[PDB]
């Protein structure tokens, strides 16, 4: 059909890749359609459009953002697609996602400083060069000085519940970041459901609040995963009425990682881009 990647990051958030490095890659790859979804931010995509045509490349952009949100004391992912970047809803919810952000890193630095060494915050800012500060900042910082062997063992010692460095979230509602998206022209998507480690039960009760909150679809396929657990992600979506979208989470290329990479839906899933009249 067409190659299709719905979620993606440069360096306008926490990817490593500005915008052209990862949409020449995406075009290098064979993908039709790409989304950039940064982090609580969309400055990447009016350039990334815009180098799309000097380009000449027949890459067809989505307009993405992914949205931190808090849903029972829990942090939940909530990425907007085809949204309008010039939205004074989502830009005024964006401003304040912001200062959340600035705040918050604040005291990430100052818990994490007290399990580590000083110049924390200092040394993330370079490392966040301007964009809002994510955890995926403080890993790299954590792994670059040696705390922690890989990205993936950051997060068994650091910064999530009951490591140095956590801090609760305290971020816009789930039903606040789905109206702005609404408002700004763009379906809701709940992002990567099995990174939350929630028990069924839980995962029920979170399908259920983001139905109600009118989401309009939940990442069914991403590159680390079984055909068993698309299946299942894949029941839920149509037990849940929601539509199925796909990503990789693209932040920089590794041998478990590549734009596309796995993104398959399973059968009887309505795909996200249904109705977006595409063509390959
Ligand atoms: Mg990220
Ligand atoms: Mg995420
Ligand atoms: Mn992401």
């Amino acid at each position: 059909g067409m190659r299709i990647d719905l979620h993606s990051h440069t360096t306008a958030s926490d990817g490593r890749f500005t915008y052209q490095q990862l949409i020449d890659r995406a075009v290098s790859f064979e993908i039709d359609v790409l989304a950039i979804t940064d982090h609580d931010t969309v400055a990447a995509l009016a350039d990334a459009r815009a180098y799309i045509a000097q380009q000449q490349y027949p890459l067809q952009l989505v307009n993405g953002i992914e949205i931190s949100t808090v849903w029972q004391n829990k942090d939940i992912h909530i990425v907007g697609l085809n949204i309008d970047p010039n939205s004074e809803a989502l830009g005024q919810l964006i401003a304040r996602q912001q200062q959340r952000r600035v705040e918050r890193a604040e005291l990430i630095a100052h818990r994490l400083q007290k399990a580590t060494r000083e110049g924390v915050l200092e040394e993330v800012q370079h490392i966040a060069d301007g964009a809002p500060i994510t955890r995926a900042h403080f890993a790299k910082w954590l792994v670059d000085n040696g705390y922690a062997t890989n990205m993936q063992q950051v997060f068994k010692k650091y910064l999530t519940r009951d490591n140095p460095g956590y801090v609760p979230p305290n971020w816009c509602s789930m039903s606040e970041a789905v109206s702005a998206i609404h408002a700004a022209g763009g379906q809701a998507v709940l992002a990567h459901p099995g990174r939350y480690d929630l028990t069924a039960k839980w995962l029920k009760r979170l399908m259920t609040a983001f139905v109600e909150a009118g989401g309009d679809a939940m990442e069914v396929a991403q590159p680390q995963q079984s055909p068993q657990e698309k299946r299942t992600l894949g029941d839920y979506a149509m037990e849940y009425q929601l539509l199925a979208s796909q990503g990789s989470d693209f932040h920089y290329p590794s041998p478990w990682m590549e734009l596309g990479r796995n993104l398959w839906l399973p059968a009887g899933v309505e795909p996200v881009w249904k109705d977006w009249g595409l063509s390959p």
